[PDB]
C-alpha cells in the first residue's frame, strides 16, 4: 500500500528524535520496550503533518529565564550554552528536509513570566532574557524557531504590564489545585522525581535551612502548577503539535523529553548551567563544577560565554 512511503518517513523522524531523549536514566530499564512505546504515542501525531504534506511542528516550554544563582550560571544574560542549544534545535529541523521536503518548526514557548514570582526574578530581567533570546535567533539564522510568549495569547490579558493580572488569569482559566498537583505527583515516581528535583533547583538558587527547606517544597508545587497550566494553555493552541520538553518524560507520555547540549545531568538545563569545552567536546556543567576542574573563563562579545578546559 501507499503508507508504506509515509510509515517510512515518520519512523525516520522518530528515530531521529529518539538520539536525543531526556528519560531518567536507569539500567532496569527495558530501553527496547520504551521506544516500542513512544513509537506508538508519537507516530501517529507526526503522520499527521506528513500526510497533509504540511512541515512537523513541535511545541518546547523552554528557556524562562537564567538562574539567579551564581554558582550555577556564568551571568544573567544568555550565554554560549543558550547558543548552542537554539544552534543545535533549528538545524535539527534543517536536516528533517532532507528527509522530508517541507520540513519542520519548533515554537519555544518561553515560561518566563509565567512563574517568575516563585522564582524571585524580576520581571524586567525575565523579558531582557526573552529579549535577548529573540536576539539570538536573529545572530544565528534560526530561521525555524519561533517565540511564543504568555503576551502573545489575546484571550489572557491585552498588556505585557500586569503580568501579574496575566498569571492571575492564566492560573484561574488554565490551572489545577495544587492538592491535586501534589496529589499526582506522588502517584508516580515520574511525579515524585519531578518533585525533588524542582525542590533542589529552587532551594539551590536560593541559598535558616527549614524555612529554606519547607518553602523550596511549597514553591515547589507551586511552580509546577504554573508550568502545568502554561502547557494546558499550549495544549490548546497547538493541539496537533508534537510535545517536547525539557523535563524527563514517561514512555507512555505525550510529552517527548529532548536534550541540546552533551551533560550527564538529566536535569540540566543551559539556563541552569555554563558551557565547557573538555576534549573537543562542549559540554553542560554548573559553573562551580568548571572553577574546581580550573577551566579559564572565555569572553565573547564581552560578556563571558563560556569555560575552556
Ligand atoms: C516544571 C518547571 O517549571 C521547571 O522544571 C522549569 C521548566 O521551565 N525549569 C526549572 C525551573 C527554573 C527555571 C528558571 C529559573 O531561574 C529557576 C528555576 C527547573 O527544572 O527547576
Amino acid at each position: 500500500s501507499e503508507n508504506v512511503s509515509l510509515n517510512n518517513i515518520s519512523m525516520q523522524i522518530l528515530r531521529e528524535l529518539l538520539q536525543y531523549r531526556r528519560h531518567l536514566t536507569d539500567p532496569v530499564k527495558n530501553s527496547a520496550k520504551e521506544e516500542e512505546i513512544i513509537k506508538t504515542v508519537q507516530l501517529p501525531r507526526i503522520e499527521y503533518f506528513i500526510k497533509n504534506k504540511k512541515p512537523i511542528e513541535f511545541i518546547l516550554p523552554a528557556f524562562p529565564t537564567k538562574s539567579p544563582n551564581i554558582n550555577k550560571v556564568l551571568g544573567t544574560a544568555p550565554d554560549m550554552a543558550e547558543r548552542l542549544s537554539l544552534i543545535f534545535l533549528n538545524s535539527f529541523c534543517q536536516r528533517i528536509q532532507l528527509y522530508y521536503p517541507p520540513g519542520a518548526r519548533i515554537i519555544i514557548c518561553s515560561d518566563g513570566h509565567v512563574f517568575g514570582d516563585l522564582i524571585h526574578v524580576s520581571d524586567e530581567v525575565i523579558s531582557q532574557y526573552h529579549e535577548d533570546i529573540k536576539q539570538l535567533l536573529h545572530e544565528v539564522g534560526a530561521i525555524n524557531l519561533s517565540t511564543f510568549n504568555l503576551n502573545d495569547d489575546k484571550e489572557l490579558c491585552e498588556h505585557s504590564d500586569d503580568f501579574n493580572l496575566q498569571r492571575q488569569m492564566l492560573v484561574k482559566h488554565y490551572a489545577r489545585s495544587e492538592a491535586s498537583i501534589k496529589d499526582e505527583l506522588l502517584q508516580n515516581n515520574n511525579g515524585l522525581q519531578l518533585y525533588r528535583a524542582v525542590t533542589r533547583f529552587l532551594y539551590e538558587d536560593s541559598l535558616s535551612n527549614n524555612a529554606l527547606q519547607k518553602d523550596a517544597k511549597q514553591r515547589a508545587i507551586g511552580v509546577i502548577q504554573r508550568s502545568w497550566a502554561w502547557g494546558s494553555l499550549l495544549d490548546t493552541h497547538f493541539p496537533k503539535a508534537i510535545r517536547l520538553s525539557i523535563h524527563p518524560q514517561p514512555a507512555d507520555s505525550i510529552k517527548f523529553g529532548i536534550h541540546m547540549m552533551p551533560t550527564r545531568d538529566d536535569w540540566l538545563t543551559p539556563w541552569h548551567g555554563v558551557a565547557a569545552n573538555v576534549n573537543g567536546q562542549f559540554i553542560l556543567m554548573k559553573h562551580k563544577e568548571v572553577q574546581m576542574m580550573g577551566g579559564k573563563l572565555v569572553n565573547i562579545h564581552g560578556k563571558p560565554s563560556h569555560y575552556v578546559i
